[PDB]
């Protein structure tokens, strides 16, 4: 319970239901490293599916029932045995309560049942943290899992742009996108369309260079990592299971596998591996799983003999190739769990 809740002092930056958004914070005085983690949890794209989400997933739409504390786990742990990478950093967990893949900039109003303010929540958290020690940071790592991982890709350059405009050009803004690198591929049996409808429903915003490439009506393209990543200026480390369970879910794959499905699964991993070929900081194990960075046993998986905490440390060193300390770690074996270190 080591991170303490702070609801946003600007109570107009709200969760879906108009309750104030917030963040959980554990300060580490003397550390100039700040980790801001974006929670995931899918999204909702119209009044009717948002109403259903409000009935049975309300913590993802409201702060009314949030606990006063949370325990930092995985990359958010302050214990060096659990977090070899950044155990001494200032830890921030930003709850996902906007249902908009962290892209929205719309308030609840006469015409809007729900507020979708994910992009503004991030910017307000950053602004309020500056008075709490973030002004002295040397590195701000914006991390996230699942919808939060996509949120990193959508927001990392805006955070960098915010800090420059606020007069803090010495803070190095970086991104860590976990399990948010998806493919707009063909389903195995019969997301782009839901993201398309969602952006309109949310007033969703995408990075500016990506917006300018794809232009009006096509901003949904920027929710897909392989399309938005090349447009980003901030350093971004991409973590993605080659056979992500959420990718298979949207592909209508549910796991004695016959030839058609075997070929589909192998092609997906290849598509995967191909989109990461030009991503120099990446960690992509050949496993059927979902998320990594805030799991307590995130240290266990290895690609080519290197763990993710090591790869992230090598990435830090690279931002000061390195002998025995690699940053590009993508499995080449073609089937789930061909890497023996995959989670059970
Ligand atoms: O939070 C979780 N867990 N698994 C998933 C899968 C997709 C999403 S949103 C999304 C993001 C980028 C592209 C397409 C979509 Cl649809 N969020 N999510
Ligand atoms: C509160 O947040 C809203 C939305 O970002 C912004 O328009 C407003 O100016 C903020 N208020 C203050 C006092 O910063």
């Amino acid at each position: 319970e080591d991170l303490r809740l702070h609801l946003l002092l600007n109570t107009s930056v709200t969760c879906n239901d108009g309750s104030p958004a917030g963040y959980y914070l554990k300060e580490s005085r003397g550390s100039r490293r700040w980790l801001l983690f974006l929670e995931g949890g899918w999204y909702c794209f119209n009044r009717e599916n948002c109403d259903s989400r409000y009935d049975t997933m309300r913590r993802l739409m409201s702060s009314r029932d949030w606990p006063r504390t949370r325990t930092g786990t995985g990359i958010l742990s302050s214990q060096p045995e659990e977090n070899p990478y950044w155990w001494n950093a200032n830890m921030v967990f930003i709850p996902y309560c906007s249902s908009d893949v962290w892209s929205g900039a719309s308030s609840k109003s006469e015409k809007n049942e729900y507020a979708f303010m994910g992009a503004l929540i991030i910017q307000e958290v950053v602004r309020e943290l500056l008075g709490r020690g973030l002004s002295g940071a040397k590195v701000l790592l914006l991390a996230g899992s699942s919808a939060g991982g996509t949120g990193v890709l959508l927001n990392v350059d805006r955070v960098a742009e915010q800090l420059e405009k606020l007069g803090y050009p010495a803070i190095q803004v970086r991104g860590l996108a976990d399990s948010g690198w998806f493919l707009d591929n063909k389903q195995y049996r019969h997301p782009t369309e839901a993201i398309r409808r969602g952006i309109r429903y949310w007033n969703g915003v995408v990075p500016e260079r990506c917006r300018r490439q794809f232009q009006e009506g096509e901003e949904w393209n920027c929710f897909f990592g392989y399309k938005v990543y090349p447009t980003l200026r901030s350093p971004v480390f991409v973590v993605q299971w080659l056979f992500d369970e959420a990718q298979l879910t949207v592909d209508n794959v549910h796991l004695p596998v016959q030839e058609g499905l075997r070929l589909y699964i192998q092609n997906l991993g290849r598509e995967l591996r191909h989109t990461l070929k030009d991503v120099p900081a990446s960690f992509a194990p050949a496993c059927l799983s979902h998320e990594i960075i805030i799991r307590s046993h995130w240290t266990d998986v290895q690609v080519k003999g290197t763990s993710l905490p090591r790869a992230l440390h090598c990435w830090d060193r690279s931002l000061h190739p390195l002998k025995g300390c690699p940053v590009h770690l993508v499995d080449s074996c073609p089937w789930p769990h061909c890497n023996p270190s995959c989670p059970t």
